[PDB]
């Protein structure tokens, strides 16, 4: 069969769901600046394998509809949490836990729903970002600021408009492309009027698992969009912080496996090391398999590395019969 697209009505939206094979549900979570495509190559190792993979476009991305572009406060981590409840409570009404899959945004938005309702998720796969303990000082706008500066991408995405005309003149194709190709460990900076200066560019053999058609389908969808849905769930970590203080302190009791590649900049972060694989992200995650780092590896993992990363999530979920 091809991939099947449906509109699944959740938590105010209109959802996009791609879905493809039949068996125990696989629900896979994409993130910045993604779409439920960045999943191609995995919900066809899946579903090849007896899986159903469902992969939906979030709040705020590709086509799922609804959400309030001009209110970025209606795409907090718990709006996005309740949108990924309410899609499993209307697509798999048999399985009282499913498998989940997710990735940077979506790993966070994984971390959250296991923290919420651990009851949903029978084990977990999260890629690129790891639990981000709460910082009782400040939140991660600002602790991010302090480390990089006004320029760091977290900071100037901030104030709505301000990224969405940066990009305006560049065009959403130049702008993908400059971010899916990225490799260097430090953050993007986005200097005001600098364009996609600040970049460095990788040499071109290395982005050879994207291709052409592949870079235009996320260019079309992100050109008909725009950046803004995307956008604004930094625009919510202020209130995410304030949020998500009933979770000081609580720990995700899920099985996970963790993957991140050797380059990611979210790997680079100051502390986040320390913190992956010195027993502090165990602390917090109990049920946390060895850590897997892909040498040679940046952010992009499942595009870049996809057999890699196919046959982690197999291997892990074969684990639970």
């Amino acid at each position: 069969k091809k991939i099947e697209h449906k509109m699944v009505a959740v938590n105010g939206l209109n959802m996009h769901l791609a879905e493809l094979g039949e068996g125990p549900t696989i629900l896979f979570i994409h993130g910045f600046p993604e779409l439920w495509y960045s999943w191609r190559h995995q919900m066809v190792y899946l579903a090849e394998r007896g899986y159903r993979a469902v992969a939906p476009d979030l709040r705020g991305y590709g086509d799922t509809t609804g959400a309030p572009l001009n209110d970025p406060s209606k795409f907090s981590i718990l709006h996005l949490v309740g949108d990924v409840v309410a899609l499993l409570e209307a697509i798999a009404p048999n399985e009282e836990k499913v498998f989940v899959v997710a990735h940077d945004w979506g790993a966070l938005i994984a971390w959250h729903l296991c923290l919420f309702r651990p009851d949903k998720v029978k084990a977990l796969v999260n890629l690129s970002v790891h639990f981000s303990k709460r910082n009782p000082k400040m939140n991660k706008v600002e602790g991010l600021k302090a480390i990089y500066g006004e320029d760091h991408y977290v900071s100037r995405f901030q104030v709505p408009g301000e990224i969405e005309a940066e990009f305006a003149p560049i065009g959403a194709k130049s702008v993908l492309k400059k971010i899916l190709t990225y490799r260097d460990p430090a953050p993007f900076y986005f200097p005001k009027g600098k364009g996609l200066e600040a970049i460095p560019d990788a040499p071109v053999a290395l982005s050879s698992w994207l291709s052409e058609e592949e870079l235009d389908y996320y260019a079309n969808k992100f050109e008909q969009t725009g950046f803004t849905g995307a956008v604004n769930y930094y625009r919510a970590l202020p209130i995410n912080w304030e949020l998500t203080a009933p979770w000081t302190g609580a720990q995700v009791k899920v099985p996970t496996k963790f993957i991140v590649g050797e380059f990611d900049l979210v790997y680079h972060i100051p502390g986040a090391k320390e913190y992956i694989h010195n027993g502090g992200f165990k602390k917090d995650v109990p049920l946390l398999e060895e850590v897997v780092v892909l040498e040679g590896a940046a952010h992009f993992v499942s595009q870049e590395r996809p057999h890699e990363i196919s046959k982690h999530i197999y291997d892990f979920i074969q684990k639970f019969t």
